[PDB]
């Protein structure tokens, strides 16, 4: 079956709890040797354990995905460990409501955090997925990249260059053999009746199942895509 | 008429040349008392000479959008210069094609001058805005924010966050009565003409002065229920 990730070897960021863990222990289960990150070393360190307690491969580090120095160790660790990438989950990444009047150094943040750090281990990436033969591209975006609404004037622009970093550079790396798309999930489990239509929230298993989808076979033909995951529901 | 800009105070940045030249000159025209900027000084101060000789009122000013010392300036020259601001023309800005390996050094750019210098003048304007009685924040953004292409990894980004940070920044401005608005422009120009023409289905190029037009509309009275809103200027074009 294409949907499996037979032999592959995925680098899942922000990956301590929430969906980024879900999608790391969803990728082990069904083949990968994962490559666990989060901003606490302990964090990603607890969710490689359990992924190898519950009888998969994978190993965990500190990555501050804002550090170039932490990108280029998560790249060598995974090469030194596993001997190649094929998938990059980027699900780093952070923000909220803001005043319009925050001070610059907000604003600046939230695209260095949200959309500079993936767009470079993105960089980092594609040669070794190039020379694995290709590989899949994953970016964890939001809803409100797409959504019109106060106090968003950060999050809601970074995320929304998220989505299109996703579409643009889909057109870069194909040649390389890699795809690139996003996902942005509706409200999970740790007013849901009138603003979403299947009448239940999310679960991080959910945004797992479509990121498994996403990074497999069975979506190799698929690229530049933002897939919103949120029962039917538009806004949050 | 509601399409003209009396006693207005603009401010026009990146308008020594092409389109913001043209917008500075049709504001004031229009009524406006224009700050015409530009990164050489010299270049908008030959706009804003050309203002007052065909009989507008107008200044000229260095700014480079992308330093807070300037931004600063160029609105304390404002309100010396014509006591108010009401109209923010964001068209400075740049870039273009790049590889997707390039330097960060050139991804971090193209957010900073084509998306933090136009955020961080906004928040400057705001508030003069709201004492003057309301304004219209116009920025100039690109068809690259909407299309997707090969070579598009900073600039086609960069551009789509002005498309969204215009929408969503209508609605925190909109109750200091303030409106912004977006305005992608397509082949402007100012056998290659073919492969152009060939796209835009009403068969010429743009001129500087089709921007123009539809700036004045968009910060004139005609529009002061217009806000959030991304024009798209291509002579029915979709394609870059």
């Amino acid at each position: 079956s294409p949907f499996h990730l037979n032999d592959a070897v995925a680098i899942v960021t922000g990956a301590a709890a929430g969906i980024g863990r879900a999608i790391a222990g969803t990728f082990a289960k069904a083949g990968a040797s994962v490559v666990v990150t989060d901003l606490k070393s302990e964090g990603a360190e607890a969710v490689a354990a359990a992924i190898r307690q519950a009888g998969g491969k994978a190993i965990g580090l500190e990555c501050n995905v804002t550090d170039e120095q932490h990108r280029e160790a998560v790249i060598k660790a995974a090469l030194d460990q596993f001997g190649k990438i094929t998938v990059l989950v980027n699900n780093a990444g952070g923000g909220g409501p803001k005043p319009f009047d925050m001070p610059m150094s907000d604003f600046e943040w939230a695209f260095k955090l949200n959309l500079f750090s993936l767009f470079r281990l993105s960089q980092l990436a594609a040669p070794h997925m190039q020379k694995a033969g290709g590989g899949a591209i994953l970016n964890i975006s939001s809803m409100a990249g797409e959504n019109t609404n106060v106090r968003m004037a950060s999050y809601g622009s970074s995320k929304a260059a998220v989505n299109h970093l996703t579409r643009n550079i889909a057109f870069d790396v194909g040649p390389m053999g890699i795809r690139v798309n996003a996902i942005a999930p509706g409200a999970i489990k740790t007013a849901i009746l009138k603003h979403t239509p299947l009448g239940r929230l999310g679960e991080a298993q959910d945004i797992a199942n479509a990121a498994l989808f996403l990074c497999s076979p069975a979506a190799a033909w698929i690229s530049g895509q933002v897939l919103t995951v949120s029962g039917g529901g538009v806004q949050e």
